[PDB]
Parts: structure tokens; C-alpha cells; sequence
């Protein structure tokens, strides 16, 4: 069974997600296999953040057993704003662990990003499983930035979902505004509209699962301590006894969960941008 | 100094927003004035739902100073369901005081019976609002909407404490730093029922949002009807609760009605079911 633990407030520098099986704190990036059933490509997802939300959360790299936390610059708590007509992130977004993009168009050096499209919202550091119906190829200055298009299999149109044709059928306009979200929301941040390939199409599931797999294979070499660079990652997990950087003890010394209710967020991040 | 008092927790059946002045509670119907600078048209708002909430809070007007409590459908709580593009409602979302859509007439400008409520108003700032909160508004503009064949104003407007304000001044304004909100509004009125079973909505004007002036012009009939209506003079008051306790003159003035309210008993927001998150997709 896999539950969360969280250290600190919600929306402070303190704050981090970590994800315990069986109530023991495992690596969210390592210790989470990748498949939940590898025959039906059905697929565990860790979501990072919740649709209709704000703050950046992100599985950490560099912390030991890679807990969520919010993504900073410069000292400052990063929030994505209001983009109109869109109201934060519009998709539960994560990551497939035991996944990693390579950067050694170029890895973007983190585990595949994942947009899980059904109705429920998700809560951060959830584990649900996930099929793969398409994929998308960001641009970011140089590197390849997929983000595959998934939808949870306990969502009640599931079996109606198979590939990515289903979700112009069954969403129509999410897969415009996903285009166009991916392209403005760095923009309120004085950035630049970002790029898409392929014209901005999403391919289909086959498409998806062949780069999935890629940056599985990739996620091995690297946890086998066989990636050409692996700088200002933490490898150490806690459920795969043969890796060089295997450590239960890393489990017993994670705090315990914090005793503590949501730090207010700043009013300006409720502001809607015209954009 | 307005303030609120509430009961219950949020999401429950139990939940109820009184406004109070001077730590007492006041008709959040009748006693707010509807103008906080009458020569100036700054106006009060009483906000029901704040941007991006579900919850369809709104002043009671059958309950004795007409606190704000969550709308229900065969006694379940009501919530408005998010339609693809949007969240929830997507402005602040509340009412004029001391206003009422006169059901008992057919309004000129749309052939139909008011629907007998205060005059609504979206309020487009930046911040998002709360339950039971006064704020002071200018008006920008006003659509006519229908819902359900009612004639169903909606006021266009922004808090005068909004950084935008003081470059708001008509509804021309509106498109210019909110572009592709009147539209979307449009949108919204129109197909915000469609998930509970209802008919797509329309508006007259072919959704034109009409100006500063209309909206002026239309305000002021409102606010007439209801002076009607708290005297006490409506050919048919509709079982509306018009204690008060400001309104010396009116039949149903009562300073009293105040104290008989209980005591503050605010608890956590309540959780609310998950069939509320879903996204529908209309077309
Ligand atoms: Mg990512
Ligand atoms: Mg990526
Ligand atoms: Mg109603
Ligand atoms: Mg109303
Ligand atoms: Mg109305």
C-alpha cells in the first residue's frame, strides 16, 4: 500500500512529499516500479501536482529518496499563474518513475512527464495507474520535453479510452488547450511562448510507449550506476538490494510527518493573466 | 465595518453567512445600502461565490435577514459543475442589495418575468472574494440574460480597490484588459446548466454586454422594484422574508430581529464529494 508523508508546511520551503510503502518512506523517483501490470502497459504514475493548482511541485533529484517539493529561484517559492482561461495547471501532472530523459533534440534530464487527464483530482505524491493514450513533444531550448497523455484506469471512462483519437472524441479541445497552455505559461513569468514538434500533434499510444520504454532503459543503466553522468542525482533506494546505492537505513531516517496546516499563499498568485 | 458571521461548516447543510455590522447581523437582502457613494455610483456588492467555487451560495430570501446558505436540489447540496473550458464560476460571483428582478412584470427588454432575485454581478478583478463579503464596486456594463426564460441581468463590474480600476470605466475597457472574457461569460450562462439536465440558456442582444449607461439605467429599476417590495406594496411578495433592521419606515422594520440570531459556530470547511471535480465536456 503506498501512502504519503509530508515534512513541513504545505507552500513553504520546508515542505516536502515523500511516499511510504507500507508506511516505510521509499524513493518516489526509484523505488516505484515503473509498471503496474508490464503485460497490459498499464503503468504507475506519481503525481506531482493537483489540476487547478498553482505551486510548482516537482520530484527532487538531489534530496535523498527524491521527495516532492516546491521548485525555487533565487530563494522564491515558484508558482505557475493563471493563464487565461486556463486556472493553474489543468491536468494532475507527474511522472512515470523509473523513468529518466537522458541528456547525455536532447534528454531534458528528468523522469517523463505525464498529464493524467481524468475527472478525478489528484492529491501530491499519489501513486495511481495509469494507460498511456498519446504523447507530446515540447521544446525547451533544445530539449526534447515529451509529456505523455495518460488517463487513470479507475476513471469511469477508461475502457472507453485507448488511444489518442478517444480523447478528441471524448475531450474535445482539451488537446488545443493543452497546446496552447505549454505555450503561454511561462509567458506571466517574462519568458517567451514555448515550441512544440510536430506541429504541436500528439502521436498516438504506440508512439508513446516506445519513448516510454526508451527512458526505462535509460533509468536502469543509470540506478545500475552505468550512466556516462549522473551529477547532483541521489541514486539511494530502499527496494533494489543488488544497486550500488541501495540503503534501507535511508528510509528510517526520514522526520515523521509534520504536525502542520497549509501556510497561506500569496493573493497575487490568484490573479488571471491576459496573455 | 461589515463582517460575517458564520454557522456550520462550509459544504454542509448547516452552513450559513450572516453579514453583520457592528458585530450584529443585518438583511444582507434589504439593509446594505445599494450605493456606498451614490453620486459617484459606487455600489455594494453582497458576494455569494468566489472565483473558481462550485458551491451555489446565495442570500436566502425566504429567511429571516437572509443569511447566504448553499442552494439545494431534492435536499442535496447544489453545485455547479465545471464545463471544459472553466473551473467552477469564473468571476466573483454575488448581488446588488436592496435590488430585485421584478417576477410579477414582463421586463421590455427581454419579453419575460424578472427572476426574482436581487439584480446579480460579476465582478471581474483580480483577487478572489468571499462568502458574505461588502465590497464597493463601479458597474462597467450589463448582459441580459434569460436563465431558465427569466429575465436574469448580469451586472458587469470590478472592485474599486482593484489595481485596474482607475482604467475601467466602460464596458469597452473590459475587452481591452480582459480580452476574451465577455465572450467567455457568454459562454459560461449559457451552458452552466447543461450538466444538471437543464436547457442551454440565451441571452437577448445576441449576448451584446450593454454599457456603463444601460447597466446604470437598469440598476436603478431594480432597486425601484425592491423599494416597492419593502413597503410592503408588491401585487405579489413571493414569500420573501423582508424583516429589516435598518428600514425604519418599512412595515417590517424590527431592530430586535438581530439578537435572535444564534452565535457565531464556524467549523473547517467540510470535504466535498469527488463527482464535484469532474470536467464536462459540451460540444
Ligand atoms: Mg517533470
Ligand atoms: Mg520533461
Ligand atoms: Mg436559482
Ligand atoms: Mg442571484
Ligand atoms: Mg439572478
Amino acid at each position: 500500500t503506498y501512502t504519503t508523508r509530508q515534512i513541513g508546511a504545505k507552500n513553504t520551503l520546508e515542505y516536502k512529499v515523500y511516499i511510504e510503502k507500507d508506511g516505510k518512506p521509499v524513493s518516489a523517483f526509484h523505488d516505484i516500479p515503473l509498471y503496474a501490470d508490464k503485460e497490459n502497459n498499464i503503468f504507475n504514475m506519481v503525481v506531482e501536482i493537483p489540476r487547478w493548482t498553482n505551486a510548482k511541485l516537482e520530484i527532487t533529484k538531489e534530496e535523498t529518496l527524491n521527495p516532492i517539493i516546491q521548485d525555487t529561484k533565487k530563494g522564491k517559492l515558484r508558482f505557475v499563474r493563471n493563464c487565461f482561461p486556463h486556472h493553474g495547471y489543468i491536468h494532475n501532472y507527474g511522472a512515470f518513475p523509473q523513468t529518466w530523459e537522458d541528456p547525455n533534440a536532447v534528454g531534458d534530464n528528468d523522469p517523463i512527464d505525464v498529464l493524467e487527464i481524468g475527472e478525478t483530482i489528484a492529491y501530491t505524491g499519489q501513486v495511481k495507474q495509469v494507460k498511456a493514450l498519446g504523447i507530446m513533444a515540447l521544446l525547451d531550448e533544445g530539449e526534447t520535453d515529451w509529456k505523455v497523455i495518460a488517463i487513470d484506469i479507475n476513471d469511469p471512462l477508461a475502457p472507453k479510452l485507448n488511444d489518442i483519437e478517444d480523447v478528441e472524441k471524448y475531450f474535445p479541445g482539451l488537446l488545443r488547450a493543452t497546446n496552447e497552455w505549454f505555450r503561454i505559461y511561462k509567458i506571466p513569468d517574462g519568458k517567451p511562448e514555448n515550441q512544440f514538434a510536430f506541429s504541436g500533434e500528439a502521436k498516438n499510444k504506440k508512439y508513446a510507449l516506445d519513448i516510454i520504454k526508451e527512458t526505462h532503459d535509460s533509468w536502469k543503466q543509470l540506478i545500475a550506476g552505468k550512466s556516462s553522468d549522473s551529477k547532483g542525482i541521489d541514486l539511494t533506494n530502499v527496494t533494489l538490494p543488488d544497486t550500488p546505492t541501495y540503503s534501507k537505513a535511508a528510509s528510517d531516517a526520514i522526520p515523521p510527518a509534520s504536525l502542520k496546516a497549509d501556510a497561506p499563499i500569496d493573493k497575487s498568485i490568484d490573479k488571471w493573466f491576459f496573455i
